C-alpha cells in the first residue's frame, strides 16, 4: 500500500505515534528507529513515485543527518520534525492542504463556475469588451470564460462565440471578487489574447451570455470542487451542457 514514512527515538514512542496515526487515518508505508539517514529518505522516495503527497517523513524527537536532509532537499522529499506528536500531525495536515491548493492552481483555468448574464448596457465594444450585466442565474467569478450562443437565421446552425475571460468586476466603481445571482447589475471586463469579438458586429447587446463550460471543466469541478458547488449550480451546469452540446 501507499503511505508516509515515520521515525521515532524509541520503540515505545514509535508505537504511540503509530497508534495516533491509526486514529488519524494516516497510512504508514514504513518505519524506522534512531537518527534519519539517506537510506530512509530513499525509502520515502520510493513512495514519491506512487504518491507525491505521501512522500514525506514524520520524525519525532530524532536527529536528522545532514546528508539525509540534503538528499531530501535535492529530491523534494519533505521531512517533518517535532518535539511533540500533535505538532507532527499538524505539520502533515498543513502539508496535505498546501498540496491540495497547488493541485487546484494547475486546474485554475479549467474550473469554471456556471452563470448566465443578461447585458444591461455596453461601455466598450471590444479590446476590451466591457459590459454592464446582471447575473440572472448561477454565480459570476473572475477569470471565467464567457461565451455567447446564437444561431444565424440563414444558417440555422448554432454558433458559439467565445468573448474571452473576465479580468475585472465592478459596481459603482467598487471592485468585486464575484457576483451572485439576483444581485444588482455590475460592469465586467472581458479580454483575450489576439483578436476579440466585437459588439454591434459579432454579437449584440440582446444576446444572453453564458459561462463557457467544457467537459474538462465539469470533470475539474467534480474533482476538486464538489464541496463548494451548490445544488442549483449543478442544475445550471446540466442545463448548460445542452446549450454547449457537451457529451
Ligand atoms: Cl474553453
Amino acid at each position: 500500500g501507499k503511505g508516509v514514512s515515520v521515525q521515532a527515538s524509541t520503540l515505545g514512542s514509535l508505537e504511540a505515534l503509530l497508534d495516533f496515526l491509526k486514529d488519524c487515518k494516516i497510512p504508514v508505508a514504513n518505519v524506522g528507529i534512531g537518527p534519519v539517514y539517506k537510506r530512509d529518505v530513499m525509502q520515502c522516495g520510493i513512495m514519491l513515485e506512487k504518491a507525491p503527497d505521501y512522500a514525506v517523513m514524520l520524525c519525532f524527537d530524532v536527529k536528522v543527518d545532514k546528508e539525509a536532509q540534503q538528499y531530501a532537499d535535492e529530491n523534494g522529499i519533505k521531512i517533518f520534525t517535532a518535539d511533540i506528536i500533535y505538532h507532527l500531525f499538524d505539520q502533515f495536515t498543513k502539508h496535505m492542504q498546501e498540496q491540495l491548493e497547488k493541485k487546484k492552481e494547475e486546474s485554475k483555468m479549467l474550473a469554471v463556475f456556471p452563470c448566465v448574464l443578461n447585458p444591461v448596457a455596453v461601455f466598450n465594444k471590444t479590446n476590451p469588451i466591457v459590459v454592464g450585466v446582471d447575473v440572472v442565474d448561477g454565480q459570476l467569478k473572475l477569470n471565467t470564460p464567457i461565451a455567447a450562443v446564437k444561431m444565424n437565421p440563414t444558417t440555422g446552425q448554432k454558433e458559439i462565440i467565445s468573448l474571452g475571460r473576465v479580468t475585472g468586476i465592478e459596481r459603482d466603481h467598487k471592485p468585486l471578487q464575484v457576483c451572485k445571482k439576483g444581485q444588482p447589475a455590475v460592469a465586467i471586463k472581458i479580454e483575450m489574447g489576439g483578436h476579440q469579438p466585437a459588439y454591434g458586429r459579432h454579437l449584440d447587446e440582446k444576446d444572453v451570455l453564458y459561462s463557457h463550460i467544457s467537459r474538462a471543466s465539469i470533470d475539474v469541478l467534480k474533482q476538486f470542487y464538489r464541496d463548494v458547488v451548490t445544488t442549483d449550480e449543478w442544475q445550471l451546469i446540466i442545463k448548460l451542457k445542452s446549450v454547449f452540446d457537451v457529451q
